[PDB]
């Protein structure tokens, strides 16, 4: 889906609202499980793959997206805020061939939250940066729409039709 988007740079914050067939647990299965994390982590083109993800309130998580030409770009994760089943807090964090915080990009808290629609659910998440000509420059990568696109394949992970997704998403 993606049934909204919402940017405010005044406020530093960034705001993808959409909303899914499933209950409130199911939704953040996604969230909670890293196999069902990395399969939409990222756009089509771009998958993820986490080699931990503890979920817990200070623990991290260490992944990497796996270009269509092979191109390994790593990231950072950290939690913050796990409440269950709705409210989820962290910080999406960039990391060089190494695994140190890309300081071209910077550091971004973005906000989980479910809303219970009796046998659907709705997710709003609001990924906060630290100074204007950051998210700028968050804008001039395309994050925001690679992120939206992300978000396009939670439906491919909670649906999944007769493929998940073959990478038909052609269109930007």
């Amino acid at each position: 889906t993606v049934v909204s988007v919402d940017k405010d740079v005044e406020a530093l914050s960034f705001s993808i609202v959409a909303e899914f067939d499933a209950d409130v647990k199911r939704v953040w299965a996604i969230w909670e499980d890293p196999r069902q994390l990395e399969r939409w982590w990222g756009p089509p083109t771009w998958p993820a793959t986490f080699e931990t993800h503890e979920f817990t309130v200070g623990g991290k998580a260490a992944y990497y997206m796996t270009g269509p030409d092979g191109t390994k770009a790593r990231g950072w994760w950290q939690f913050t805020t796990i409440e269950a089943p709705d409210h989820l807090e962290f910080d999406d964090g960039f990391a060089d061939e190494h695994g140190a915080p890309v300081d071209e990009l910077g550091v971004t808290h973005a906000t989980v939250k479910l809303e219970p629609l009796e046998n659907r659910t709705r997710m709003t998440i609001i990924s906060t940066f630290e100074s204007e000509e950051q998210m700028q420059k968050m804008a001039e990568m395309g994050m925001e729409e690679g992120m939206r696109e992300a978000i396009e394949q939670i439906d491919a992970v909670l649906s999944e039709p007769a493929n998940a997704l073959e990478h038909h998403h052609h269109h930007h």
